[PDB]
């Protein structure tokens, strides 16, 4: 089964093709995880992915997306990560990390508490930041900060100061996060992209932010250890044959940049799109930006079936299948996809107490 | 659903019935649990289920099956609990524990690593004690110590011991292990009790141990607290009718000396039988101990279908039902039951985090 085939990249090595991509848990305080964490991802590595990479962890408090979110902003907070870091080795699964800063949607509400932006008096918010003030609307109505060179500068160390600190809690992987809407896809975007100045206005200017934050992490990142993004590479906003050329221009100059694989997701920049949901419907996107930028790349939104895993590989749509809810729904899914496509000695996917019995 | 419905016996309520019983992770080390338990446990309380049972936990070092066995024969052992009993609680969870002897079946191979006694020149094993000098056979042919009565009287003060430090390390729920073929089913057992004493011979010998173990516990443990036992109420050996009328008189006993719920299995005191495997196969004898014994009880061995389940609970053959080798598939079985089942809100077995993503 290709699913079940190793995967090399730099000096790390995947027992398979199962990537858990990140997924917020919302459980933190004050950006510190704690022990809903460290069980939540050593029984996932447990349940034999070959890749598990750990949420969207914020580069600075007003990155995080609600005050549930991790954060990596002090040594203190990375040294939180060390033993999660030392249970998913032990599981034999490879500890990556995605960082990031929410930009203007920030300051929201945990998914089950509103999902909206956190109303003006209540003494958790705060002032969010982005290229241009310009709100994202709908429930996320809050209008940005404007950032200044200064803050530019700031938030880019911050991503640097966040990957070394990811270096030294023992990561193998690192993901920048330039996805979703969030800090990075909006300086990409020109629907939040109004600047004037270097950071704005034509495709090299809306790079910038990106390739010079990728560049700075490039400094402190291991050249041995797989470095990474995720990107939005279209919207569904009906621009979308012109935003992919865009993106896989830059995917072109991420690679040039030392990026070894790209996760291939979708902008979410603004609300009002028409995403075509369904499995596997990232397949074909993804396996154009491979062919088209020559990297290796990952996706998710519904790859969550072993055969659909298993197509996408051997179709060369995608490197790795990222497997997310059904990771909630069943932390030991790796298993489950190997008995369904009949590998063999299948239960040792899992760890030995556990593999022994289900023979 | 029957299934789940809340359960309350003493002071403390289930939130269904679907126990995860005990079941050895060969994974400690000279008895002490470590991040291998806590994970694993924690991450079973998290699937939904309404109690979990740690695994068989030796009550003296010499009581152990293996040398992955935990144990609880030190107050150091005791307190390497702590965390993991709260971690369950905050899950939502009921902890238990079983607190075990393997009499003549200890000092054995890991499953995966022989399953048989361990060698007499291999630096991990040791003398096994029991009723009388008769080996179990097979893979385990060691010819166990003859007890005396100091022995007797030790082990009798080792499980209140265990019992003490069970309800000092914060467990809400206590299993006295006497089924499967280990110390306390083999007093009971006339295969392997051939003592003149007052500990064999007559119905009432046999029993004794067993009686004088549970009153001694009962001195320690709190009585709103469960207080439980297993144990093999047949052994396909072909006197099963003799067998069984034995057992349910002891099952009298029990009830009457203070047991609040009987787990009902097989004895495999012996190799020589014929146990007939099959889906909910001991169901009918658990509904005829439960009903001539009046006593509630749990049993397993093919219950692990979320129908098979919710029938035995229908037909009142159980008051939970026990699950053991699907969990170890996958520690989200209670979600599952549930979405088979139709229950409303059926994501919402498992916490938020979860939960919010998968309705
Ligand atoms: C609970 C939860 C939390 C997050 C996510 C999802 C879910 C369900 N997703 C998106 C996720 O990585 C993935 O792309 C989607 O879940 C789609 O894949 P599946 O169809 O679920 O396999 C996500 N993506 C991301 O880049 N960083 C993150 O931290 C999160 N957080
Ligand atoms: C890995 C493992 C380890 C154990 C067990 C089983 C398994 C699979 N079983 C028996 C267990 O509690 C249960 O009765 C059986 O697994 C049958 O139920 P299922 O058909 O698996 O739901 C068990 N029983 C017991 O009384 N104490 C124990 O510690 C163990 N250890
Ligand atoms: O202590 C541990 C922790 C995790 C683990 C995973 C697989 C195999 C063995 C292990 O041991
Ligand atoms: O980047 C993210 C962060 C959170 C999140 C939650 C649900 C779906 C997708 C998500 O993406
Ligand atoms: O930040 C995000 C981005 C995408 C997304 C998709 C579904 C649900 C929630 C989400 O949140
Ligand atoms: O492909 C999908 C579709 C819906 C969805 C909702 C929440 C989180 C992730 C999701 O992924
Ligand atoms: O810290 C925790 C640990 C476990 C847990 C389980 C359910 C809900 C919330 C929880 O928080
Ligand atoms: O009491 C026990 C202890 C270990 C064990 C292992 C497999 C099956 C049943 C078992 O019962
Ligand atoms: O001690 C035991 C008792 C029962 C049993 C059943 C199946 C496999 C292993 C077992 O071990
Ligand atoms: O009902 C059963 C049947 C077989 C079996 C084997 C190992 C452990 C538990 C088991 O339970």
């Amino acid at each position: 089964s290709a699913l079940f085939e190793p995967y090399t990249l730099k000096d790390v090595t995947l027992r398979n093709r199962i990537a858990i991509p990140p997924m917020c848990q919302y459980m933190a305080e004050d950006g510190m995880i704690n022990d809903w964490h460290h069980v939540h991802l050593a029984g996932l590595a447990r349940g034999g992915a070959g890749l598990l990479v750990v949420e969207a962890t914020a580069v600075a408090p007003e990155g995080r997306i609600t005050p549930g979110c991790a954060g990596i902003w002090s040594d203190a907070h990375a040294q939180a990560f060390v033993p999660v870091v030392q249970a998913i080795k032990a599981a034999g699964s490879v500890p990556g990390i995605q960082i990031a800063h929410a930009g203007r949607k920030a300051s929201a509400n945990r998914p089950w508490e509103g999902d909206d932006h956190i109303a003006a008096d209540d003494t958790r918010g705060w002032e969010t930041i982005a290229p241009s003030a310009i709100a994202f609307g709908a429930h996320l109505p809050k209008v940005p900060r404007e950032m200044t060179l200064d803050d530019i500068a700031r938030v880019k160390q911050d991503f640097v100061d966040a990957a070394r600190r990811a270096r030294d809690a023992g990561f193998e992987w690192i993901e920048l996060h330039f996805a979703h809407g969030f800090l990075g896809q909006s300086f990409f975007s020109e629907h939040s992209n109004k600047r004037t100045d270097a950071y704005g206005g034509s495709f090299d200017n809306r790079s910038r932010f990106l390739l010079e934050t990728l560049a700075a992490v490039r400094e402190v990142w291991p050249e041995n250890l797989p470095l990474t993004a995720r990107f939005g590479v279209l919207e569904y906003d009906g621009r979308d044959e012109q935003t992919l050329e865009e993106s896989i221009e830059l995917a072109r100059r991420f690679k040039a940049g030392g990026l070894d694989l790209l996760s291939v997701s979708v902008g979410f920049t603004i609300p009002d799109t028409n995403i075509p949901w369904g499995p596997a419907f990232m397949g074909p996107i993804a396996e154009r930006v491979r062919r088209e930028a020559k990297l290796p790349v990952t996706s998710a939104w519904g790859f969550g079936t072993p055969q659909l895993a298993e197509a996408a590989l051997q179709a060369n749509q995608l490197d790795l299948v990222s497997v997310g809810r059904a990771h909630l729904a069943d932390p030991h899914w790796a298993y489950f996809a190997a008995k369904e496509l009949g590998v063999e000695k299948a239960s040792w996917t899992l760890p030995a107490p556990y593999a022994h019995w289900l023979e």
